[PDB]
């Protein structure tokens, strides 16, 4: 049924690409200005504060960028957004470009000291996908976010608590929790926790262990394709009416739609463009956690690790001057295209049960059997294509 | 040094004086209406309503009497306050319309419901004292709560944080602590004993306080009941009575005025005030009543209570009135307006000591262990007649003739 997804994703992206053109046509930017991520970044927070304010603005004059400080009416904001959509809320489109930073964030950085903090091993970070997306988000929202997320989450609201109706959440958060496992034991033991009301260092414990099962029982997390609202923007410009010709985030639509996109970004003195275009494009796929080797493939070029990375976040700080400051072209194109999946892979004390399937599991256990990658032209999902990685690669863990 | 305070005490006493004048002066009152001890309680509110208003004002129709829901712009009464004030801010002014009222408070009503509420047991009155008085009091404030209010405060806090919303965490958080420790430290200064003041130590020494940090103060809240605690006993006057008191032109800046000495009962000796009173009540027992408000002796000895005064000073169970204020919900057609006796054959003064002797609540059952009943305190003081205005002549009394039931409540 390609025609409720299809066609009403479309006309959630439409709200998007429509209202950041409005929003553009008040800042008063040019074209080169309204594709520059970075302010694409500022109004798309703008918005999601408005609707849960300023922004830093650059602008372009002879030679050099000119960044501005500004503030508009937050319901104003809240006006020209209903404007776009029909005055309907499009909770789902504040939600996207809530995605959009969250996919942004789990590349851009590191949540160690969280983690840790939580007394969750900084080593599961594969593990903590959403961990930056607000509450706030949508149900469709939660289903992108990592087993660790949860438990980030609950150990928290949990450790505060046992050292009203908040327990509907606490079994919810835990439901959720148990649909990413895909195996028996994984998801009986999540059951046993769900059991006490005030569940102590009994519970703390077992969920981190449950936590570690996934390093290698993997379980179902969702990927969302969230491009910056200027791609979609200058999309909705462009004549591509969505809405009416169908959009997806996890089919062939979102790489398409980034073959042609001509977004920009500020760069400081030091860094290179080649790292930067990477990262957003990490981010706008949720491969931030994926292994390198077959991003590289899919990618069409090298996929660096973040530590040999060359740049310390997309967005620029206040600290930072204007003068030393320069612009480059975001390399986001991909060499094929491949259906973001869900699925993790698979081949007494309900801890031993699993301790037991963890053992026979190996890292060379072979996942997604049959699928493969898509050429661009192959619209369809047609003739599917299997990557052999007998290669001189260069790691599989971005971090 | 000495000479100083009561001029103070005066100035203050004089600047209220001036005010419930200019009140009365303006609601066109009389000696009589400004007499009448219920318009005097719903000036003083308003005169502290104004300062974080109305109130009902009685006027008489001859045969019954008026109720009138007045309400004064505010920002006008704390202007008047400053003018009676030489322009001063009269804050210890404030304090002393809000202590009277406090002890008034805990002369009528028994704090109960809270008691059992954060948990305290339900017989500790003996320590709840000036409990219903705000923060908004200063020092003057805390000298004059009891132990129990204390604790009461902070096991309020204790149990607060443990619904916790990160109550103790953060930069507020941080903020409240201080309070908190504040609040330990007031507590503990009341405290005689050094075991029990250790022993507040410990517990302001915690950071998650819990039922183990609550217990310990549940447990120096019954220590109080006979380790006596260190209190401050006042004697605020309602300022209908401090404006027929500057009347007469009394100056008591120069002449001098105290709360602990005989000065406050000169005044209540000479002094004629009224209060509405319905049937089926003697008209004796609100006198007590205010009386006991007047001098803060709700949890004074029934004897050395009803020796101070002339008359048989008797327990509130056996006390036919249900308090000086009237509500909105009843007849006020039978409203018997009296004369209050708020005389005293004999005046005392007041005092702040309570006449005093983990390892400390091991050591602290110890001394309670060794107190008795039969001990005496405050060897050598004795009562006053109003002819010795410089307590000069201690009138050390005999007491045990077996009308023992000192327990007002």
């Amino acid at each position: 049924n390609a025609t409720e997804i299809r066609a009403s994703v479309g006309k959630m992206i439409d709200g998007i690409g429509r209202f950041y053109i409005q929003m553009c046509t008040e800042l008063k930017l040019s074209d080169y200005e309204g594709r520059l991520i970075q302010n694409s970044l500022t109004i798309e927070r703008m918005v999601l504060s408005a609707f849960d304010t300023g922004g830093p603005i650059y602008r372009r004059v002879d030679g050099k960028w000119r960044r501005e400080l500004i503030l508009y009416d937050k319901e104003e904001i809240r006006r020209i957004w209903r404007q776009a959509n029909n005055g309907d809320d499009a909770t789902a489109g504040l939600t996207h470009m809530m995605i959009w930073h969250s996919n942004l964030n789990d590349a851009t950085y590191q949540r160690t000291r969280a983690l840790v903090r939580t007394g969750m091993d900084p080593r599961m970070c594969s593990l903590m996908q959403g961990s930056t997306l607000p509450r706030r988000s949508g149900a469709a929202g939660a289903a992108v976010k990592g087993v660790g997320t949860m438990v980030m989450e609950l150990i928290r609201m949990i450790k505060r608590g046992i050292n009203r109706r908040t327990r509907i959440a606490y079994e919810r958060m835990c439901n959720i929790l148990k649909g990413k496992f895909q195996t028996a034991a994984q998801r009986t033991m999540v059951d046993q926790v769900r059991e006490s009301r005030n569940p102590g260092n009994a519970e703390f414990e077992d969920l981190i262990f449950l936590a570690r099962s996934a390093l290698i029982l993997r379980g179902s997390v969702a990927h969302k394709s969230c491009l910056p609202a200027c791609v979609y923007g200058s999309a909705v410009a462009s004549g591509y009416d969505f809405e009416r010709e169908g959009y997806s985030l996890v089919g062939i639509d979102p790489f398409r739609l980034l073959q042609n996109s001509q977004v920009y970004s500020l760069i400081r003195p030091n860094e290179n463009p080649a790292h930067k275009s990477q990262l957003v494009w990490m981010a706008c796929h949720s491969a931030a956690f994926e292994d390198l080797r077959v991003s590289s493939f899919i990618r069409g070029t090298k996929v660096v690790p973040r530590g040999k990375l060359s740049t310390r976040g997309v967005q620029i700080a206040s600290n930072e001057n204007m003068e030393t400051m320069e612009s480059s072209t975001l390399e986001l194109r991909s060499r094929y295209w491949a259906i973001r999946t869900r699925s993790g892979g698979n081949t007494s004390d309900m801890r031993t049960e699993i301790i037991r399937l963890m053992e026979s599991a190996r890292p060379e256990d072979v996942s997604f059997q049959g699928r493969g990658v898509f050429e661009l032209s192959d619209e369809k999902a047609t003739s599917p294509i299997v990557p052999s990685f007998d290669m001189s690669n260069e790691g599989s863990y971005f971090f």
